[PDB]
């Protein structure tokens, strides 16, 4: 998270920090007891974990619940070259003890778009500069979307890659307030309604005005491949 | 077909007529003895025919065969919101007999983009006019490919849909030419080479500027599941 500050420990209980290995992180959110929707670019191997109710990475904390993965989905429709559907769900081997500490983010009911204006947050666990690590510990910052048409723009994304239906933007018109490396697979956050999935900026330009980062739209269409697989 | 002439019988030895219902028709490309390559949003019930060799729809001709669908298998990512891949492959339930009239088109080698200013050519039974029905007769009308920032356009499509990294645009910039209803399914030739696949355009508007028809190009992608689906 760039240009964010330190949450409140444990004041956003569905945020997941994902340890996929020693040089990579990603986040998540717990969406059900036994399950965690991320980003389908996150790779996972066998000593993966999956941890809830994190404040600080490395501190130990009696909060925390050391999940494992049972079955690992992809959007069968994510395409690693447009970025379009970057989603995965992962299947946890128990359930989560759902607490004050943690909890289950909701689906919204309705995929519609965010209309450009909107304030936005997304928390976040990855670099907090263009260079270094992760951070210890859990921050959040505030960014508005921004028109998909701008977005596309020769001052934007310029078609590399197209941000579509599927996708919004969200940063400032200023820069200094965005997502980052590491963030990869965190909710989206719009006036108290879980929109997005954190996917894609611009490599070592995090915050920079020219690549507000880009999240996956929960639209109809995810929507119903999420609650799908889920359920059955 | 707006704007273009009646082919030379049996000169595009290749194109599909598809009889899909009473009221509607599709085009499509023959690609392998059993293979049929198509638009997804073009629906078949258990009495649509597949018509190779075909010059004039109604007119009994030595030419033609009347193949029938073993199964179908519709592109899975194809999206009916935004339009993103809409092919089918229509698995025939015997081989077509190859020869002067009924021939397979090549899968390019390489799913390349088309580059702005490239001539292309797409045939078809659709209606000539945006009114009646379709034609009876095969034609073709010779295109140019629109640039994709151009038909994103405020003047053009304007995010209604987005036309992405996996479509083209062509038509002219004065208008006059285009495929029209009908002409779903059919091959987009381009310098020799099957380029892209006929999905979409203005409603009674074919040929209009603001309108170039939109054609799903034939991307490593689409070619990865054409050529998964076919062998094997
Ligand atoms: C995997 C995630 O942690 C990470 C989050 C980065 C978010 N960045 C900003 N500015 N908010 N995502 C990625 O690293 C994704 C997946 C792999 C590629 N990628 C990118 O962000 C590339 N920079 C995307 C890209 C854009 C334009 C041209 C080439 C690549
Ligand atoms: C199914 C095909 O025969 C047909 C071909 C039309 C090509 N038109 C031009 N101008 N070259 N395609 C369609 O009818 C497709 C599938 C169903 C919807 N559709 C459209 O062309 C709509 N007009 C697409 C659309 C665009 C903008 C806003 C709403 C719908």
């Amino acid at each position: 998270i760039i240009g964010g500050n330190e949450v409140t420990p444990h004041s956003r209980p569905y945020m997941v920090l994902l340890s996929l290995d020693r040089k990579t992180i990603c986040a998540g959110a717990l969406i059900a007891k036994d399950w965690v929707l991320t980003a389908a670019h996150c790779n996972l191997n066998k000593r993966s974990q999956v941890i809830l109710g994190a404040h600080s990475i490395t501190r130990e904390e009696p909060t925390k619940q050391i999940m494992l993965v049972k079955k690992e989905f992809p959007y069968p429709c994510y395409d690693p070259a447009t970025r379009e559907g970057d989603l995965k769900l992962l299947q946890l081997t128990e359930k989560a003890k759902i607490n004050k500490y943690v909890t289950i983010l909701h689906l919204p009911k309705k995929g519609d778009d965010v209309k450009p204006g909107t304030m936005c947050q997304v928390a976040g666990w990855g670099r907090t500069h263009n260079s270094a690590s992760w951070s210890d510990t859990l921050r959040e910052v505030e960014i508005t979307i921004i028109d998909r048409k701008v977005c596309n723009d020769r001052n934007h994304y310029n078609f590399n890659p197209v941000i579509g239906m599927n996708m919004v933007c969200a940063g400032s018109l200023r820069g200094g307030r965005d997502s980052c490396n590491g963030d990869s697979g965190s909710p989206l956050l719009c006036e108290g309604v879980f929109r997005g999935v954190t996917s894609f900026g611009l490599e070592n330009k995090c915050g920079d005005p020219r690549g507000p980062g880009v999240y996956i739209l929960l639209s109809k269409k995810h929507l119903n491949w999420i609650i799908m697989t889920i359920k059955g």
